[PDB]
């Protein structure tokens, strides 16, 4: 390696000495993939009768010099194409004085006619060949992939495919959404008062205003302000920020999508979610059957629906449901399971925590859990029959929470009361409790039509579609400890 | 007003007493825009036969009661539709005991048959009408539009359209880019070391790692690592954050687009830009002629190209160009014009400052200024013939900068040199200087193909297409000092 670096650096020095070492005038007219799709099925005789002269450019990955002729493999955006480099085809001295002196990793440009070798390999009989960029380091533990993605992308075909599929999926979500009358929007990333979820925010200071501002933990309250203003079908895909452990299954910043449609309840959201996945699986993967890890989910089949209580009873059948109707009982129950009950918690929270311990990890196949207690749903419409629970649902796949949506609370007086409770909880030590957003209440006071909103964790979604098992395998540049 | 509030708040109470004040079961099947586009050209004879029963829902903007019959104007996403509310057509008592007690601002849902009034107005003869959300505040100085956008959106057709067009423009940019082979990507918003531009970053603290991290001032350095990795045509549209205090058309966070294409120089970018604008204008607006303020920009015609020096000499013709070739002379020149020459500045910076004073504001029609000095272009390829200037260009429209682009620097050693210059300068007081990114240099050592990159200020672009003259008119929730 140390010898490799010196060698390459000496070679660069020679280049500088004779002119331009870093030229930018070479132009290519094809990527390997195009050449492949169009010519991989044509007979050598056919290709020979058509002097299809192309020019490509990319990174020299392999080379086999057999005196007077060499076979090189070039890699560009689309993949690899094979070059046939022969002394007598290139200009005088190029093959010996230049080509043979180049290193693997070097970026080169080539021009020549297409043909096929006796194997069925599409190749380019080079007539012009030139060095565009000298690589000073040799072509390339699990941390390196994340700390230097560019290396990962060069080596790993699978790593590339994952990120390409990522872009395909995002493009498909926007198209799905737009086809249904939704309009994409951009709401503030820096907020005076954070909200829309329960999490520890990042804080940054604006100097000009001397104002402390928070990085968005959710765009919810702003999106809903647009529904009051008339944008009745609105959605947004962008980042949220949260102060938590880097976890190796977490990242301080991640991509979320939120959507709100007026004149709709959560039931409409359940259908939309099912259609979204079925469609994405169908379009991007070709199947509604998605093999993830040691599992096969079927997205072309309606998902399971269980109320939170059904889920608890199902995964801990010895549970006396009566215990969940009384604070003291639920508390003691919670503690027996090993749940440390904080002082700010009420019955609904204790019940939810019990749910998280007991049932969450067993929710492998796509499941919707419904009827969340009011206490843990500050922004969700109360159920008409039982106002102690809200018309909210969460959505799980592979034992992890993928989505969260609900019939929105458009009762300003109730919203205000719910925010007050949040403040009291914050005073009592719940530092994830929400802030009282006075302006949001005011917006509701002008009138929010009955609405349903849904949030979906996009990174998590991308994991399922690429069989990636860490959130870090699906984010180009994950957070690390430099 | 204070009476309207108590008045309205009392009605809600009434509603609560008797059932559900906030129902969410009503479903509409049309928006005003749909009904207009399909039935605005059907004579009442045709409409009557085709008993088209539609259900709509929206905000009650106006009401003219005339005993036993009233006219109401409903406003939803699509626009406004007229309702014909008559006692005899509605269920027993609705008109007198309900309809007449509703207030302007309430969200209502209605169902009835289409017909045209004696004026050519498309209207709905309601047979069912009901209250969905009570507005506890009456329907709605310049600051308010910004601090309470929902009010602005409810009231201004122009504001609504501005934001509708913005979404169309962004959607068109992505389509334009995807058609040309680009892949949209997502790079970090929080970074360990900011770069890609000269500006004051925001700082925030990640507690778990104890790291202070910076809000992205530009995605540049990360996007170029993707090109090294093989993603030869990437682009990204998302926010950048800067502590330029701000007023007028400055916001602490704004939307930038950056694109990188391998095997290209800035000339290719100049073409891409012209096509980008010609197309957006052509599609979003319908013409290549865009009226903006008191000006008319013709985007179907090639933009002006001027070197930086030509521009200076052109708008201050009395200038002795030789002064720009000498540090003392240039400094002196700068001072005459009223430019305070900072200590860290060198000739290139001084000359650039002079351009900004003299030339910048006179660049009204689309203009490309080229040949920027190396001192102010840390990341751009030096020109072959004159290594003191770089193959860089900036793009102006309406006297403001819309884009910045250049043939990328892929000479690692040069890159390191320039980061050093930048560091020396930060030491000498230039707090907008860049940080030395060691990983970036390394990435370059692996090999960056000759590349061309371009950054375009999306917000600025939207102003031009919507005849908005502040950046705040084009940003849904602009930052305000509380
Ligand atoms: N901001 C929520 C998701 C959207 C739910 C709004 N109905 C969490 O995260
Ligand atoms: N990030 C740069 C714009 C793109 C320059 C790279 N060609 C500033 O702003």
């Amino acid at each position: 390696f140390n010898d490799e670096l010196r060698n390459r650096r000496e070679k660069l020095a020679a280049l500088r000495q004779q002119g331009v070492a870093f030229p930018n005038d070479f132009r290519r007219d094809h990527t390997s993939d195009q050449l492949h799709e169009e010519f991989d099925a044509k007979d050598n005789q056919e290709l020979e009768s058509l002097n299809i002269e192309v020019s490509v450019a990319g990174r020299m990955m392999t080379r086999r010099i057999m005196g007077k002729a060499s076979f090189v493999t070039l890699q560009d955006v689309g993949g690899r194409i094979q070059l046939y480099v022969a002394r007598d085809s290139l200009p005088e001295g190029v093959y010996n004085d230049q080509f043979k002196k180049w290193d693997l990793g070097d970026i080169i440009g080539a021009r020549g006619t297409l043909f096929k070798t006796q194997t069925g390999e599409l190749s380019i009989h080079c007539t012009e060949l030139r060095l565009l960029t000298k690589a000073l380091r040799p072509l390339p533990d699990q941390e390196v992939r994340y700390r230097q993605r560019y290396l990962d992308l060069i080596a790993n075909d699978k790593s590339r495919q994952t990120f390409v599929v990522r872009s395909k999926i995002l493009a498909a979500i926007r198209q799905f959404m737009v086809a249904r009358g939704f309009m994409e929007v951009e709401t503030p990333m820096m907020q005076v008062i954070p909200g829309g979820a329960s999490a520890r925010p990042f804080i940054t200071h604006h100097n000009a205003l001397d104002l402390d501002m928070y990085l968005r933990i959710a765009p919810e309250l702003y999106l809903k302000r647009l529904v009051v203003g008339g944008f009745e079908r609105v959605f947004e895909i962008n980042r949220n920020f949260r102060n938590e452990g880097i976890s190796v299954r977490h990242n301080p910043e991640f991509t979320m999508m939120e959507l709100y449609m007026a004149y709709a309840d959560y039931h409409d959201l359940i259908e939309l979610t099912e259609s979204l996945f079925r469609t994405l699986a169908q379009e991007v993967l070709g199947t509604t059957k998605v093999t993830y890890g040691e599992h096969v989910f079927d997205f072309g089949k309606p998902f399971e629906k269980l109320t939170m209580r059904e889920a608890i009873k199902k995964y801990r059948p010895e549970t006396d449901m009566a215990d969940l109707d009384n604070f003291d009982a639920a508390k003691a129950l919670a503690e027996s399971i090993g749940i440390t009950v904080e002082k700010s918690w009420g019955l609904g929270r204790i019940v939810t925590e019990i749910f998280d311990e007991v049932a969450e990890a067993h929710l492998i196949q796509p499941t919707f859990i419904t009827e969340y207690p009011a206490e843990v749903s500050p922004l969700a419409r109360r159920n008409d029959v039982n106002p102690e629970i809200t018309d909210r649902f969460e959505f799980f796949i592979g034992g992890r929470e993928i989505g969260n949506g609900f019939s929105e609370l458009n009762d300003a007086e109730d919203q205000a009361e719910r925010f007050q409770e949040q403040v009291n909880a914050k005073a009592a030590g719940d530092d994830e409790a929400m802030f009282y957003d006075e302006d949001y209440v005011t917006a509701l006071e002008y009138g929010l039509p009955p609405t349903a909103g849904l949030g979906i964790g996009i990174d998590r979604m991308i994991m399922l579609f690429t069989n990636s098992h860490t959130i870090r395998d699906v984010i180009l540049f994950p957070a690390m400890r430099p």
